[PDB]
């Protein structure tokens, strides 16, 4: 059936990637290698919002069996690698609210090798 | 010359992605659509934190005059699209530091097509 304009003429992508906005994570770990509670609402002192997170995960490693979809996996060897970046957020270590930058899961990269050691 | 373990057995992409903090960003789009002014560094009360933002922007739309590099670009029409998403600053719309959620480039993705139109 051609009733389908692959979806938006586009979108679909090497590997499958969800980005969610998580609010109820209560554990990152700080550029600084601290691992600390984070809030899902900041509280500075009398202001509280909503921030969030955007993690973008790996629905799969490995969308096809070989690599990644449309890459050559006879000479690339492809997967899926979810890029942790550091974001600022109000968290606290233990009962100490503070401003770091806790790593969350940013995007899913299709990263393409050689497949071949040296 | 096989003197290249593929940089590090792979890290290469399906696309070429520059990922920089930017703190010199002066004017960003908030999520109500609201192009407000951006600080380099967040003013609160008495508290300044440099916050930065990681930008991953597109070195190149098309690594290979075709689409992304391995993909069959036959079957596969492929580009870069660099995906915006809003991020919690604080950014003054005129004269008012507030925290908001600004769009920012948070990566490169190569989008694939089947380059059928229906």
């Amino acid at each position: 059936s051609s009733t389908h304009p692959v979806f938006h003429m586009g979108e679909f992508s090497v590997c499958d990637s969800v980005s969610v906005w998580v609010g109820d994570k209560t554990t990152a770990t700080d550029i600084k290698g601290k691992e600390v509670t984070v809030l899902a609402e900041v509280n500075i002192n009398n202001s509280v919002f909503r921030q969030y997170f955007f993690e973008t995960k790996c629905r799969a490693s490995n969308p096809v069996e070989s690599g990644c979809r449309g890459i050559d996996s006879k000479h690339w060897n492809s997967y899926c690698t979810t890029t942790h970046t550091f974001v600022k957020a109000l968290t606290t270590d233990e009962k100490q609210a503070a401003w770091r930058f806790i790593r969350i899961d940013t995007a899913c990269v299709c990263v393409l090798s050689r497949k071949a050691t040296r």
